[PDB]
């Protein structure tokens, strides 16, 4: 094992290898979330930019914990990238509820993660998540939820309409 | 016949002033648009902005195939124009259906030019083509997929008002 | 099927899609190979930077395909991203011997469409090929076997001294 | 004990008296390697730079840990600093190995501080070394194995020319 590696688990090392996947399959969903809003039949311009850039996030983060991986000198290994959940992702109100339970799942990792380090008495681990993902994603849910609020809101009313209002005042 | 013309068939000649025909039409089948959504009666000030310089492109699209002609040698020969298909257009939902359907009859007129300069091995013609009008007409064609798509969600909704916001939130 | 599509295939269709895979597992690859160059037992870093710049524009490459999928009526369909075919990737040689098979594996992928493209007279796809990868392909493979012949040069001198200098005078 | 004092043991207080100790010494040894590689027979100016302001980062990090001992209003309590463990450092690729153990060594007291303050409930000082010290020692340990195996890479080859190399094109 590594001339710079201290303190660092193979337990870690490993979890931190199922976080990258993690991150990269929630970018490639992303993808397909952003493509999907840009279709001539959906054509939703300010949704597919939300979710393009979320796409951009998760990769950086998967950038990130591979980053580190290296620093602790630790080995990253890439499995396959499992293909998004769905091919068709509904109204804006469907992709909403899609993304949120897509990063609580992140979050929860994250917090698995957290806690294995804990158990492991490793505080860099848990400094580099606290500094880098765990606020970051308990913001980002918090945007999504005031979203899905808002678009819950217009979508009762008269449900194309409110749609299409929803990407222009509030995302575009 | 002219002391640079090469390689250039009489009957490329012919479509092409065929297709200067077709585009000065549109123009002036877009001029109709655009002033018909100036009436004081329709006033939808960003669809007629939207026809409006459609015409201007259209216009312009003509004058290429014209320079075109001249650089290869060609003769511009000019046939009456056709008014134009309605003397009222509807809704903005009709209007952008009689464009769609418009630009999809100059882009399988394109198509077809390539597929005789490829039958009479003109790459200058087809390089011309692909270059200038081809997606240029795959773009429009597009944006104009996207402003139906979101038309007839607003407009099923509540139609006047649906059609007001689609002017000044997408067009203006 | 599109309001909007038009002289676009069912078999460009599938192929385009197909070739979105490509892009992505070549993107995917790409990061496994420039987060090797950073390992501290490798410590490359212009290696690095090489492969990590190109898993961005193998990504950029995938989302233009994606961008024309839409634009065409088509619609995207993405699958499981194989994993990359080494897990460590040996010297600096290896490395670009394995990346220009990749990239002429993309190449030939590309040929094929644009032959396919060809058969179905799909002008737009052809030129949409010529204008954005083809050339750009070619210009990649050309230094990629400029690089393969500088580092073959210097590495049957003095191995470990002929990889530090590649990595120092050409790739910083 | 202090009129500010409030959550902060003995034990932590002691612990951070001779992690002052450490850190000051790591700069003398720091110090004495920088100015080994300015002696007329050893030559190798990066070098000397390079340990010479790790000397300087060594010197902060004493300064930081003795500010956070006032704030808390604990007590420093300096002792005998002593000499480094060598009079000359043999060669760069010697001198980075004595580097890299120095800095683990100041790693492992980091880590058992870190958790001394875990085991006596004190979040200030658990955040303090996160934020001031675990990331930053991580980061250069990673550092100084990269150039521990480009070092080594060069020195297998050919060693005066590879240390010469080393020299000039990365740390100068
Ligand atoms: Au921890
Ligand atoms: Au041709
Ligand atoms: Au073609
Ligand atoms: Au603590
Ligand atoms: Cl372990
Ligand atoms: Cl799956
Ligand atoms: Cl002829
Ligand atoms: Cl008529
Ligand atoms: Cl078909
Ligand atoms: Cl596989
Ligand atoms: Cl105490
Ligand atoms: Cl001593």
């Amino acid at each position: 094992s590594s001339q710079i590696r201290q303190n660092y688990s193979t337990e870690v090392e490993a979890a931190v290898n199922r976080l990258v996947n993690l991150y990269l399959r929630a970018s490639y969903t992303y993808l397909s979330l952003g493509f999907y809003f840009d279709r001539d039949d959906v054509a939703l311009e300010g949704v597919c930019h939300f979710f393009r850039e979320l796409a951009e996030e998760k990769r950086e983060g998967a950038e990130r914990l591979l980053k580190m991986q290296n620093q602790r000198g630790g080995r990253a290994l890439f499995q396959d990238l499992q293909k998004p959940s769905q091919d068709e992702w509904g109204t804006t109100l469907d992709a909403m509820k899609a993304a949120i339970v897509l990063e609580k799942s992140l979050n929860q990792a994250l917090l698995d993660l957290h806690a294995l380090g804990s158990a492991q008495a490793d505080p860099h681990l848990c400094d580099f998540l606290e500094s880098h993902f765990l606020d970051e994603e308990v913001k980002l849910i918090k945007k999504m939820g005031d979203h899905l609020t808002n678009i819950q809101r217009l979508v009762g009313s008269q449900a194309g309409l409110g749609e299409y209002l929803f990407e222009r005042l509030t995302l575009k």
